[PDB]
Order: C-alpha cells, then sequence, then structure tokens
C-alpha cells in the first residue's frame, strides 16, 4: 500500500505531465496521495494562469463576510456577517490597515502560533465564494475554468444524464481568514490556486481516519451536534492542531503559497487560515473513484447547510433514499 503514513505529498509535473489533468490525478492517486486527504501540486516552470493580476481591482466582492468567533482559541465556532459591497480593490487597502495587516513574524510557525492564540479575538473579512475565474482563456493546462464537469463525469460512469453546472469560485483572503474543518458537498474532489498574494495553511485528516474528527467534533460541540446528524456540513466549527494532538486525531498540515495547487481528495476533512491579502480559486470535480463517496456522503437536512442547485442531482441519483428528508431541508 503506497504512502501508509498518509503524509501530504508534493507533485512536480513536467509541462509534458501538465496536459491531462485526469491522468495526472490518477497517477498521484496510484503513488499514494489521496490518503493523506490533500496534495500539492507544483506547476512547471514554463506555465502561468495569466499574464499579470494588475488589472483585477475593480472586481467586486458583493457580500464581504465578517467572521466573528465564539469560544476558546483552540476550539470556537464562527458566524458570517454581511457587510457592504466593496471592490477589489478596496478590499486589499482594508486588509493592508493597521486594524487588519499580518503582525511582524520570524517565520510560517510563528505566524501559525500567532494565528491560534489570537484568532477569536479579532474578525477579519473574507471575500468568499465569487462566481468568476483569473484564469485567462489561452491557458490550456490546469485551467479551473475548463475541466470535466461533474454532471458529465457521473454520466460517462453511471449513464444518467443530469442537469446541473460546475464553475469556479474566487477567494480573496486577509490575514486570519478561516475556512472551518469540512469535507466538499458530496464529498468531492476539490482543486485551489493560490493565485496570487500571501500564503495559506491548510491542516487535514486522512480519509481513512475522517469519522475520528466527527466523533471529537460531537463532543466538542455537543449543541451543535443535537441539532444535527451532519454540522460540520455548516462549515462554522474550528478545532486547533494542540486539540487535535491532546485528543489524538491523525492530521498534517502544509503551507500553500503564490503559484501553486492544492488538491483535497474525497472525504478528507481540511480547515485552514490565510496570512495576509490573497486571492484564490477553486473548484470542485470528480473522478470515477468519488462515485461510491458520493453514495456514502452525510448530508444536513436540518436547513442550515443551504447549497447548489447542482447538488440536487447528485442526492437524487446517488441517494435516492436520503432525497426526500435532504430536499425538504433545502426548502
Ligand atoms: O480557500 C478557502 O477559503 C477554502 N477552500 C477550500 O476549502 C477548498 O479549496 O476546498
Ligand atoms: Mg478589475
Ligand atoms: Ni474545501
Ligand atoms: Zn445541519
Amino acid at each position: 500500500a503506497q504512502n501508509p503514513n498518509c503524509n501530504i505529498m508534493i507533485f512536480h509535473p513536467t509541462k509534458e505531465e501538465f496536459n491531462d489533468f485526469d491522468k495526472y490525478i490518477a497517477y498521484m492517486e496510484s503513488q499514494g496521495a489521496h490518503r493523506a486527504g490533500l496534495a500539492k501540486i507544483i506547476p512547471p516552470k514554463e506555465w502561468k494562469a495569466r499574464e499579470t493580476y494588475d488589472n483585477i481591482s475593480e472586481i467586486l466582492i458583493a457580500t464581504p463576510l465578517q467572521q466573528v468567533a465564539s469560544g476558546r482559541a483552540g476550539v470556537f465556532t464562527q458566524y458570517h456577517k454581511k457587510k457592504k459591497a466593496m471592490t477589489v480593490g478596496e478590499y486589499r487597502h482594508l486588509a493592508n490597515s493597521k486594524k487588519y495587516q499580518t503582525p511582524p513574524h520570524q517565520n510560517f510557525e510563528d505566524l501559525e502560533r500567532k494565528y491560534w492564540k489570537n484568532r477569536i479575538y479579532n474578525s477579519p473579512i473574507y471575500g468568499a465564494d465569487i462566481s468568476g475565474s483569473l484564469f485567462d482563456e489561452n491557458t490550456k493546462q490546469w485551467n479551473l475554468g475548463h475541466l470535466g464537469t461533474i454532471q458529465d463525469l457521473l454520466e460517462k460512469e453511471c449513464g444518467v444524464v443530469i442537469e446541473g453546472v460546475n464553475t469556479p469560485y474566487l477567494y480573496f483572503g486577509m490575514w486570519k481568514t478561516t475556512f472551518a474543518w469540512h469535507t466538499e458537498d458530496m464529498d468531492l474532489y476539490s482543486i485551489n490556486y493560490l493565485h496570487l498574494g500571501e500564503p495559506k495553511t491548510w491542516y487535514v485528516v486522512p480519509p481513512e481516519h475522517g469519522q475520528r474528527l466527527e466523533r471529537l467534533a460531537r463532543e466538542l460541540f455537543p449543541g451543535s451536534s443535537r441539532g444535527c446528524g451532519a454540522f460540520l456540513r455548516h462549515k462554522v466549527a474550528l478545532i486547533s492542531p494542540t486539540v487535535l494532538k491532546e485528543n489524538g486525531i491523525p492530521f498534517n498540515r502544509i503551507t500553500q503559497e503564490a503559484g501553486e495547487f492544492m488538491v483535497t481528495f474525497p472525504y478528507g476533512y481540511h480547515a485552514g487560515f490565510n496570512h495576509g491579502f490573497n486571492c484564490a480559486e477553486a473548484i470542485n470535480f470528480a473522478t470515477p473513484r468519488w462515485i461510491d463517496y458520493g453514495k456514502m456522503a452525510s448530508q444536513c437536512s436540518c436547513g442550515e447547510a443551504r447549497v447548489t442547485f447542482s447538488m440536487d442531482a447528485f442526492v437524487r441519483i446517488l441517494q435516492p433514499e436520503r432525497y426526500d428528508l435532504w430536499k425538504r431541508g433545502q426548502d
């Protein structure tokens, strides 16, 4: 069995190996990458996403989200308070302001310490989940706007044609902006490209150990657990590495820098934070190996998790027994 300790693997494909996306994902899995839940892909040196980032300031962040925390430093939830619209230029200025900018630090490890110590005492503003793309239409390799769609994958594997579309999302981050512990909708893969700016630190639990994280989460967030049997789908709960170590949950951590891709694998729980002003692009995708995870994915039916149009068909076809109850949650 490849990669039995479930370490995060880093890949350096050649330009020739960067042509065929599906084939490279399948190569990575042949080497055990999926066992970690997360992999890093450094593109060939010849590759670029686009020529420059000099003309992005007029993108609109229609609903910036202020991430307000409650709890203790290592075990907290966050809620998202909607703020007034602002452009990317306005947001970048705010990120760089004395109130919100990254503090002086020695290295990534010192910054990580400061994050876990102090995150709860501040409420950073995240421009998340903005439909769109920063890949140039002429970038032919690993262009997240030109991937094969999940609906076409389901059709190719299972023969059923379904409605729905699959498009990327932009994330504009600042210091302390935070992604809570989650897997993807329907336990899909995700791919994330950091286009510009400061790094993003990731934590991940191997898929084979996801249920250990869930059991801890039910203990640490007992009211949330009673409210919903899949409350991590709400994407609001944070647990520090110190807390995970104290409770013996297996995990790994890695920092993504500008110009690098990360891939999350089916049922790989992940969380993390941004180091300063940045912009990432991400999209879900599927492979043949995903199908069995989609059939087994937990679902939120309490009404909180509220998701895309396109998840309807996945639940309807892969989880017909759950469909009625899940749809009640959606309506
Ligand atoms: O970058 C972020 O805020 C969150 N991204 C992801 O969870 C992902 O790419 O799967
Ligand atoms: Mg612009
Ligand atoms: Ni994710
Ligand atoms: Zn729920």
